[PDB]
C-alpha cells in the first residue's frame, strides 16, 4: 500500500493527508483511487498512465488546473465510470471525453469550467447518470449544452447563470431526469416548454433565483414531481390571472423568504397562496416585504381587502 494511503482490495484512499504530490508506487491493479482534500497543485504528465484498471477516480478539493480535460490520455484508463474533479481550479475542455464513454458519475462542482457551455462536450456520454456542474462559472446560452445525455437522472447546475436570465429548452433530451437543481442561477424568465419532457422529474430546485412571478402552467406535465423549491425568490404575482393547481403528485412547495407584496393589487394571488396551505413548508417564514405597514407579517395570517 502506497505511503499515507489506506488499501482495501483494489481500492486506495489517500484523503485529507495534506499531500503535495501523488503517492509513489500506486499499483496497476488499482480500480478505485481517492486523493481528496489534499494540497495537490499539479500532476506530473502521465502520472496515471499505468492505472489502466481504474473505474473510480476522485481528486476532489486540491489546487489542480487542467489545461486539457478529459481523455483516456489524462487518466490512463478507458474504463472510468466515476470521475470527481470538484473543488479544484480551472478546467479547460479540449477533448470531449475521448476514451471515457463509460462514465456514469461526473462531478465538477466549484471548479472553473471553460470551453464547455458553447459546445456539446457530453455528446458521447450515453451512460452518464449523474452530472454536477454547480458553481462552475458557467454562462448558459447555447441550447445544446447537454446534448447526448439521454440516460441522465441527476443534474446539478446551481450557482451559474443564463443569457438574458432566461431558461431555454435545454432539457428536451433528458427524459429520465429525476433531480434538477437550478438554484442560485439569477433566473427571471423561463420558456413555457422548458420542463415539458421531464415526466420522471421528482425534485425541481428553483431556490434563490430572481423570479417575480409564479405560475402553474410550466409544471403541468410534471406528473412525477414531488418537491418544488421556490424559496428565496421575489415572487409577488402570476403571469396568468387564473392559476390552476400544481400536479397532483406534488407534496412540498417551498415559498419561504419571498418578497410578497401584501397589497390590494395582489389580493387574488395571495388568496391562491393561502389555498396552497397543505403544500407549503414553514409558513411562518412566508412574510410580506411590502407595504411598510405589513412588512414582516406572515402572509397566511392576513386578510387582504380592497
Ligand atoms: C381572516 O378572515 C377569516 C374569514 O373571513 C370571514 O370573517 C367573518 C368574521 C366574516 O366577516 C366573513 O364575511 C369573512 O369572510 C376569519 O375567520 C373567521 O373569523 C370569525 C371570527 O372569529 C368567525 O366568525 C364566527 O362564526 C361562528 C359561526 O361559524 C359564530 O358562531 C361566531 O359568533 C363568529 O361570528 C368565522 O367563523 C371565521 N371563518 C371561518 C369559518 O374560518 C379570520 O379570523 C380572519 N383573520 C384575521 C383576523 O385577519
Ligand atoms: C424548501 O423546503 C424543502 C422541503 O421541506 C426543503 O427540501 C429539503 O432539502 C434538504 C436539503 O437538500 C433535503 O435533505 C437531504 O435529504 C436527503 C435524503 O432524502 C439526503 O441524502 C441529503 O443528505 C439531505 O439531507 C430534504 O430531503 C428536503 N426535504 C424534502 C421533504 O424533500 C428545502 O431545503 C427548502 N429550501 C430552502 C432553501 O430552505
Ligand atoms: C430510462 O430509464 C428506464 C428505467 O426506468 C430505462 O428502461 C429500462 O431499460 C433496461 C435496459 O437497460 C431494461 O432492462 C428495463 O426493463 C427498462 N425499464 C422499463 C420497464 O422501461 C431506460 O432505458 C432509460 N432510458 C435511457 C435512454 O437511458
Ligand atoms: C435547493 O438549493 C438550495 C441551495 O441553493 C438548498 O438550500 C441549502 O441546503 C443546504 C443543505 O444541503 C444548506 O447547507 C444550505 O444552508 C441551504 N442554503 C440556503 C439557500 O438556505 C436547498 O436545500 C435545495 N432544495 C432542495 C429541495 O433540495
Amino acid at each position: 500500500c502506497p505511503s499515507r494511503c489506506s488499501c482495501s482490495g483494489t481500492e486506495i484512499r489517500c484523503n485529507s493527508k495534506g499531500l503535495t504530490s501523488v503517492p509513489t508506487g500506486i499499483p496497476s491493479s488499482a480500480t478505485r483511487l481517492e486523493l481528496e482534500s489534499n494540497k495537490l497543485q499539479s500532476l506530473p504528465h502521465g502520472v496515471f498512465d499505468k492505472l489502466t484498471q481504474l473505474t473510480k477516480l476522485s481528486l476532489s478539493s486540491n489546487g489542480l488546473s487542467f489545461k486539457g480535460c478529459c481523455s483516456q490520455s489524462d487518466f490512463g484508463t478507458t474504463s472510468l465510470k466515476y470521475l470527481d474533479l470538484s473543488f479544484n481550479g480551472v478546467i479547460t475542455m479540449s477533448s470531449n471525453f475521448l476514451g471515457l464513454e463509460q462514465l456514469e458519475h461526473l462531478d465538477f462542482q466549484h471548479s472553473n469550467l471553460k470551453q464547455m457551455s458553447e459546445f456539446s462536450v457530453f455528446l458521447s456520454l450515453r451512460n452518464l447518470i449523474y452530472l454536477d456542474i454547480s458553481h462552475t462559472h458557467t454562462r448558459v446560452a447555447f441550447n445544446g449544452i447537454f446534448n447526448g445525455l439521454s440516460s441522465l437522472e441527476v443534474l446539478k447546475m446551481a450557482g451559474n447563470s443564463f443569457q438574458e436570465n432566461f431558461l431555454p429548452d435545454i432539457f428536451t433530451e433528458l427524459r429520465n431526469l429525476t433531480f434538477l437543481d437550478l438554484s442560485q442561477c439569477q433566473l427571471e424568465q423561463l420558456s413555457p416548454t422548458a420542463f415539458n419532457s421531464l415526466s420522471s422529474l421528482q425534485v425541481l430546485n428553483m431556490s434563490h433565483n430572481n423570479f417575480f412571478s409564479l405560475d402553474t402552467f410550466p409544471y403541468k406535465c410534471l406528473n412525477s414531481l414531488q418537491v418544488l423549491d421556490y424559496s428565496l425568490n421575489h415572487i409577488m404575482t402570476s403571469k396568468k390571472q387564473e392559476l390552476q393547481h400544481f400536479p397532483s403528485s406534488l407534496a412540498f412547495l417551498n415559498l419561504t423568504q419571498n418578497d410578497f407584496a401584501c397589497t390590494c393589487e395582489h389580493q387574488s394571488f395571495l388568496q391562491w397562496i393561502k389555498d396552497q396551505r397543505q403544500l407549503l413548508v414553514e409558513v411562518e417564514r412566508m412574510e410580506c416585504a411590502t407595504p411598510s405597514d405589513k412588512q414582516g407579517m406572515p402572509v397566511l395570517s392576513l386578510n387582504i381587502t380592497c
